[PDB]
């Protein structure tokens, strides 16, 4: 395709999005207008393009490609986007960051969706100025890492804002037992309000992000309930949470002023407003400040409208973060989050928000691909310019260069038969891979066949699905790796209890010397193929912890193998573990009347022996 | 050995102890009498053996074992104990539960050191009627069990006292996500004081108890820090700790008082003793109460008199707790309790103490074997009863049959060269194991060539001593197993940094075909070796996250190979763990000047990545 009407800064653009776009020998004109947000109109080779934002031509294109791809001459697209702002925002604190190459991949897929907005999620994971123990052996970025990262941002005319925190969430930091750190800490994971070297840390803080070109960013804030219960008790005696909240947040706010930062912070802080001078207090600081209302469960457009409107009691200025599920294991909620995406857009409309941010965290690890989640990207997408998921299909097979259906079912681990649609976080890819063989605490939570059935089949389809996966193939195949695993561990371990109840010592040799060493050698296997891909997204640092996780299951397994062979040769007279009765898990679910469940910390799953304390 | 005087309960314990004591063919005649604790006199294969409690007569026996040993004929013994109570505790809630037959090799030692009482520590490990997540997964003992343990005491003329938790330090328990178990927190590990709930928990707790014999029991009730600060805040606003530990002291006490108990308590609530209304409360509290001043650490007598002092302010039934250091790794510390129960013992004689437990806590995963620490209760014992250590060694081979310097070198993992003797905690034997290869977290600790040499040389020695040790040659291979271990993590960590540093991609070489497959074969052999020492000493449960935290090591083991077998052959061009700089990893003994420190917490030695949060 040839253009006219570019800038060289588009030509750049262009050169590196050419690998998505299918444009052809075309030829396309430019033009920038405020009437509406893109328009795409022409016949016979000669198109005309028009946006409002400069980061619309991208997305402007894509449509174009799509169309042409769809087989149309004459191609009539106009739309009006709800949102002036579209963010997604990658966590990089639950020990997976993502490396500079994955970070300008997932640019480049968001410019062509029509995001206006990268974000990235950093507890610690930056560095300070005199602070070396802050992002210690985390792979924290650099300075100039920031900078490259803004910069490619900035290339496709997007804009970056830091999610930091400013006061609790910094669990990895206030673990070191070094004087300069732990004079920082109230209790737990939070920081000391009203100490000065906690000011101090604060405006290092900032001093880090004023190298970037950027003036917005997002401070955390949210209340934690143990603030001003620890060192800060013991220093000060006991205080109203809301005032101390009150004196932070405008210390916090007065060296984000200093270097020139606005700040976007959670609401949860504000809800009180929705003692006589705190009341004062609450109220000068929300003017000062840009509030998210952040959620990621509600199956209602009604639930939404309600927590809106508590909202705009208070100020105007609030945004909404929604979410892209990818925080409950190896394997996403697409399925889910395309739910509560199509609710959370209609009350969003409603209620004129302006900017939405699509959150992206990796809770407990980090174990879900950094892309996994490219469908519920491109449904927020096609909701926000569209309003309608019409054309997600032709739009993602130009951002991805494969099939949303397919792209879709990189999800099937968590997608139990039957399931209830509208219930969040139910993640058995997580807990049947990590929970023991010889002692399985969630086993009741298990239904052994269905859920066997289930597995196998996933793993078939995954395998297909990879074979035309094209660059996206290995996230794939650590899927389809997974749930061929799951359905072999949940025929052992149920097999392991019920002949060992009916003292079926053949079955258990047959398990014992051949099952147990298959099982063993395809967690083996998953952990190759998922260092690969954790390598191809991520920085080296974080994945020790998967190391250990998966060591220790490999480890249980080869003790399972070892005490059925002691057991079935006599050496023991029972096995002590097969003896015990399970008992439920959790009772999360149990009010909705589910077998499975939700389990998302990985140290509960594993043992039920203490490994933390 | 024939006698005149037994009871048919002496004849039984006589035979159970037959092969502990050498007496040959002579003649005993025994003879009670409060003139003295023990008194053993004569000559020519006849001689008298008189005691005050009856538990003495075993000690009795083993000091006439001993002199006949020692060549003597004629005998003439005579000791005065300066403790009418002598106990040890022993810990069952760390994840190693001590199974019924070490508990009676334990009793059956214990007697002929003359302690009069044994103890165990369970914080959630027995069985309550009606709390079946109490204890779940964890090897809790049977009602029947602790009847069996408590008997075979009995059987030697020995008291039991459980250890129990009644408001904190149930950790294991309220991990259970259950409404029934979630509805007992506060916050943490502490209960919820006033919920009903919590003291039908809690008579549950003595229901138990109420079926051993025993009516004397450990409360616990130490003062954690978040009393009152959890839940109890969101229900009743913020009180005073203190009031809130004497309201919950009375409903124990309460409960206590129905099941016919007498309780004792760590003495820290009462500290503050030493609003006018919770002054009053604390005062009649006390009354109700034998309180435990604790103390582990201190070296010199005028420590502890400045606290029996400040404590009998207060009361006069004041008890004290030692410690036989068995709580920092897979290596115990024996020197070192040796130096304070010297010290301890001085202050205990000068301030009229009537009671001395000695404490084997097993903090973090329970890694030390259970009789690591004879040769520390041999001495307290001789301290109690002699105030001297002149036959510690003669008594130790009745006991133990083994020589008291042999079994003491149990601790060379922990002795490097150097070190003062009276810093506690200095624990290499565990962190110098946990630590990465490639990101050595406590790499600045370690001295290279001297703390190699040291390990080296001690498992040489070990080696030896295993070969002499009789029953006790596991442990002992044990610790010479990991002493040789250390030597080559240290030399193959240190080597990697160096040549890596220095682009010496030969020696690299060598370390990743030579030396890696060394290591891990030495920690897969370590990990067998530890396994038969824990399944000969406790329950099965709790072995599993030993096996989670060895499987971890051995896995980053062998990352540590293939990322150096990558660069070596150039699919990477760096490896970036080897490029961040190391820094002090606490600073706990920086005043001292130390190079070596105290590291007890495994997730915290094995990455700086989050794996809890």
């Amino acid at each position: 395709a040839t253009f006219l009407g570019l800038s060289s800064k588009q030509e750049k653009a262009l050169v590196r999005l050419d690998k998505y776009l299918n444009l052809g020998e075309i030829a396309v004109s430019l033009v920038t207008d405020s009437a509406t947000s893109i328009k795409v109109e022409g016949r016979q080779g000669y198109y005309q393009v028009s946006y409002k934002q400069p980061h619309q031509l991208y997305r402007a294109l894509a449509l174009l490609s799509a169309a042409l791809r769809s087989g149309q001459d004459e191609v009539q697209i106009e739309e009006e986007a709800a949102y002036e702002d579209l963010a997604y925002m990658a966590d990089c604190s639950r020990n997976a960051v993502l490396n500079l190459s994955s970070a300008k991949k997932m640019i480049e897929v968001l410019a062509l969706m029509g995001y206006s907005t990268f974000e990235l999620y950093m507890e610690d994971t930056y560095e300070i100025e005199n602070q070396p123990y802050f992002g210690y052996f985390r792979g924290r970025y650099t300075v100039a890492e920031l900078q490259e990262i803004e910069d490619y941002a900035a290339d496709f005319d997007m804009s970056f804002v830091p999610c930091i925190q400013t006061l609790a969430h910094l669990s990895a930091f206030v673990k070191w037992g070094i004087k300069e750190v732990q004079e920082l800490r109230d209790v737990e994971d939070i920081l000391l309000i009203g100490e000065e070297k906690v000011y101090d840390l604060i405006e290092g803080m900032f001093q880090t992000m004023a190298h970037l070109h950027t003036r917005k960013i997002n401070i955390g804030m949210d209340e934690a309930h143990l603030v001003g219960l620890g060192r800060y008790l013991i220093k000060h005696g006991f205080q109203n949470r809301s005032l101390l909240m009150c004196q932070h947040l405008e210390r916090v706010l007065d060296i984000a002023d200093k270097y020139g930062f606005n700040c976007q912070m959670w609401s949860d802080m504000f809800f009180k407003l929705m003692p006589e001078e705190t009341r004062v207090y609450l109220d000068r600081l929300k003017e000062r400040v840009t509030l998210v209302y952040w959620d990621y469960y509600q199956d209602s457009e009604e639930k939404y409208n309600r927590n809106f409107q508590n909202h705009h009691k208070i100020s105007q200025d609030i945004a909404f973060a929604g979410g892209a599920w990818k925080w409950i294991g190896f394997t996403p909620h697409n399925h889910f989050s395309r739910l509560v995406a199509i609710e959370a857009n209609k009350a969003c409309r409603k209620n004129q928000v302006k900017e939405v941010i699509v959150t992206g965290w990796g809770d407990n690890g980090g174990e879900t691909s950094q892309f996994s989640v490219l469908p519920a990207l491109q449904i927020w997408a096609e909701l926000a310019y569209r309003n309608d998921l019409k054309k997600v299909s032709e739009h993602f097979l130009v951002s991805t260069g494969l099939d949303f259906d397919d792209f879709m079912k990189i999800d099937l681990a968590n997608l139990l038969p039957d399931l209830p649609d509208n219930l969040s976080g139910i993640n058995p890819n997580r807990y049947v891979l990590y929970q023991d063989v010889l002692c399985p605490l969630l086993e009741q939570h298990i239904r052994p066949e269905k859920d066997k059935q289930h597995f196998a089949s996933s793993a078939q389809q995954l395998g297909e699905i990879s074979k035309r996966a094209g660059e996206y193939a290995y996230i794939f195949e650590t899927q389809a790796q997974l749930n061929a695993l799951l359905a072999l561990k949940i025929s052992i371990t149920s097999g392991i209890q019920k002949a060992y109840r009916n003292g079926d010592k053949e079955h258990l040799s047959a398990l014992a010397e051949k099952d147990f060493p298959q099982l063993y050698q395809m967690v083996e296997d998953f952990s190759d193929q998922f260092s690969r891909q954790w390598q191809q997204e991520n920085k080296i640092f974080g994945l020790d912890t998967i190391d250990i996780r998966f060591g220790g299951l490999l480890k249980r397994i080869k003790r399972a193998q070892e005490r059925l062979e002691q057991f079935i040769s006599g050496q023991i007279d029972c096995v002590e573990e097969l003896e015990q009765e399970i008992l439920p898990f959790n009772d999360f679910y149990k009010d909705q009347g589910l077998t499975a469940t939700t389990a998302n910390q990985w140290h509960l799953i594993a043992t039920a022996s203490t490994i933390y304390t």
